């Protein structure tokens, strides 16, 4: 038998085949803010990845860095090469793309990939979290206010613009719904599989499909329901809590993580569908449906108590107390990712919100450096016409500063700024933005500023 | 700048040394038993042969139960089961390390890295086997699909009806008892009306694989993944890969539709055999109710598959998914076939054995004459080496010199060989050894095909 060499992929290898992946054409920059039912292009700005250094794992006060969004960005690509969609509008006119997303290489590119894209993604847990025994357990998952969303969407300058701004991010979620838990459905074990399975279930009637029912909430306020029309608005954090359930679901190592976060999302989903349906009916009025989350919202509503009393306890019994700081660990890890969500969400609502602020702001930051009260970096840029910079973020405050032309300065979803000669914007660090460009041509130039408020 | 693409591609001797390296995985490593007990994350590979195939050379049908298509056929079965979920019977504890070892990110992209090639290696030959269409000629075409069957007879006319249908139940093992999962890999996603349908037909299948545990043991088998991975004949491993090969791969997503038509309009046909069969063989003691829970005609989801999933999917996607769809249906008739024939083939070479083990003497002495020039291996293996089951592209004559061998041929079927005995081994079948003396010499003779020597 010859000796196993073990897996490596690492430096200027990883980074390579990193760019592989994303320069299939299906991944390249969209010339427009939307994809036009079109399920198969996700756009992982590869002109960028050759410059990211994918070996040093970023820790939680980093994991809103632009390297963060990306690998986010890619990790959602690979783990949906296994989900099926087709176009609302059919397969007609879409099979080269169709073609180009579920190809053989397409596949084992993004899967070569995948281990140094989780710990890139995912490696922060292990210091954000910390032998046990079937007491211990009990005790905990026994211990188990307006929330941060209620304050951001209702606080908002434009409240409607907010909210919708926040149900795009549930969109790879929920039109999907539970196609992460049916990865654990697979395969041959215990009594718990068909406990799993019954929880796949309640999420084959189409139109009661919970899928269907969140389409509904979605174009009753406005919006569309192909995947993955609002891309370049999801938000890393969303990205992010999206994808630490396709990692539980597909590393089976990962199952008793998923057990446990199973408990908590059940045990909370009453008092989000609750809060759901009436921080939206606030927002919209008459209008919206919220059919989707009222499915939820008597007390009973939810498989908490059996996940607790037909998966927790048999499986414990079964495979020992070995299992259960990987229970508890799942549950942990979820709260974390929740935490970040709400703090990214807020952020960029507060942004959005702020752009008109943020235009007169760039006067006095551009004077300050002209001062000399910080030294900056300057990007010299100059863009022809519907030259569309892809949304991203930057990891320091940065100083947009238009020289000549016309620039269409985006920020969320329904939020945007007309930028002309003289004028420009400070662009915060870690908020999601893009640009297009409105003049034949546009010169402008980025400043890196670290933290504007030292040049006021 | 958006840097060129550089097409994948994995080929000759880096292919092969991903292929090792995949398979290198302890896990992967020959058992020192005939069976695994209750370890569903043991898989023999027999990686010391990996380096030694030409996985460039894709074969048609007429080599598809040739040994390197045995070997990827085992690989590629690991390969779709790292995505499935299994513990030990007996749980989780003192299994852990085997456990991690199958689930890792390493086992996961070492096998991913291989997939394509294996895919290629094990599916190409159907380009070959199988070859514009409207809506109308379609439901010609699904109109015009329809005595024992091939196993009735192998096992109905076998010399120990017992032994030749544990070794066929044994066969569905893999597929029975995670019944559904390669079509559960279809339901995942966002896409129409169609997918609801698909999930109904999942929904639909006490659950199933329970039933088939109470089959086995009804019959002294056990119902442990993959107690029995040592018995499984290339096409059975064939037959299992190629449904996880198109509920994996999306692009094959209407290959599965035409399938899944066609097993569900076959599937009464098939259960009411098995029932009847197992009864005539096992009598009163045999549980077949995993059988006839679909021994009553129309009650399958033929009927659905056709209205509510073939009929929607061609009116959006367009009449160019109707090949696929039709290709889907005709690529599994071909695997039905090889089945049959290797089964067939397999259960007449245990039958076989006290036959062949007289018939050593005669192609001996042939190879003495100098009828047949055969390469010849010489081998000294000591007590306990156990060959792990395989099989060879020629007939070969194996002849004992010292010591004592069990040579295996099938679940149930074993000689015993000693000093100046052998067996002549049939190509293609599958078979193993193990030494019962403190040592065995013995020689293995290429003769190419055993009558010339007669
Ligand atoms: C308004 N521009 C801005 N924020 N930039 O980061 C520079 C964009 C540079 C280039 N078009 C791109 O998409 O990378
Ligand atoms: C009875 N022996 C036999 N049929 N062989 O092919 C050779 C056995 C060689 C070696 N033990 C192995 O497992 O490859
Ligand atoms: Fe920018
Ligand atoms: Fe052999």
């Amino acid at each position: 038998v010859p000796p196993h060499v073990p897996f490596e992929l690492s430096g200027a290898e990883l980074r390579d085949a990193i760019v592989q992946y994303a320069t299939n054409p299906i991944y390249h920059d969209n010339l427009d803010w939307l994809n036009h039912d079109n399920p198969y292009r996700r756009q992982l700005r590869p002109q960028v990845l050759p410059h990211l250094d994918y070996d040093k794992v970023p820790g939680r006060e980093n994991i809103l860095n632009y390297a963060s969004l990306a690998v986010q960005r890619l990790l959602t690509s690979v783990y949906e090469a296994d989900l099926v969609f087709f176009p609302k509008s059919g397969l007609k006119g879409k099979e080269e793309d169709f073609r180009a997303f579920y190809s053989p290489a397409n596949r084992a590119l993004g899967e070569r990939i995948r281990p140094a894209l989780e710990r890139y993604a995912f490696g922060f847990l292990d210091d954000e979290v910390e032998t046990w025994t079937a007491q211990s357990l009990d005790a905990y998952l026994d211990s188990l206010e307006q929330s941060p969303v209620e304050k951001a969407i209702l606080g908002s300058a434009d409240r409607e613009r907010a909210a919708r701004m926040w149900l795009v991010q549930f969109a790879p979620d929920f039109l999907s719904e539970a196609s992460p838990m049916m990865r654990n459905v697979l395969g041959y074990y215990g009594p718990a599989q068909s406990e799993w399975f019954k929880v796949v279930i309640d999420e084959g009637v189409h139109d009661t499909k919970h899928s269907t029912l969140f389409e509904r909430t979605l174009e009753s306020v406005g919006l569309e329901s192909d995947l993955h029309r609002y891309w370049q608005y999801y938000l890393n954090s969303s990205l992010l809590l999206n994808n630490y359930f396709h990692y539980l679901g597909k590393n089976h190592e990962l199952f008793f993580r998923y057990v446990g976060a199973l408990y908590y999302t059940e045990s909370s989903l009453v008092d989000f569908c609750r809060r759901a349906d009436h921080l939206l009916r606030e927002v919209f009025g008459d209008t919206v449906d919220t059919t989707y989350f009222t499915e939820h919202i008597h007390i009973d509503q939810h498989h908490g108590r059996m996940a607790r009393e037909k998966i927790i306890k048999p499986l414990v019994e079964a495979h020992g107390d070995g299992i259960i700081p990987e229970i508890v660990r799942g549950i942990e890890e979820y709260r974390v990712l929740l935490e970040i969500g709400d703090f990214d969400f807020s952020e960029q609502i507060a942004w959005m919100d702020a752009q008109p602020e943020l235009k007169k702001l760039h006067d006095p930051v551009f004077e300050g450096l002209k001062q000399g009260k910080v030294d900056a970096p300057v990007a010299h840029l100059v863009e022809p016409r519907g030259e569309l910079s892809n949304t991203h973020c930057h990891d320091g405050d940065e100083l947009c500063h238009i020289v000549s032309g016309t620039m269409r300065f985006e920020s969320g979803l329904g939020s945007s700024l007309t930028l002309q000669a003289g004028e420009g914007v400070v662009i915060k660090r870690n908020r999601l933005h893009g640009a297009n460009i409105e003049s034949d041509e546009c010169v402008y130039e980025i400043h890196s500023v670290g933290d504007y408020r030292k040049c006021l």
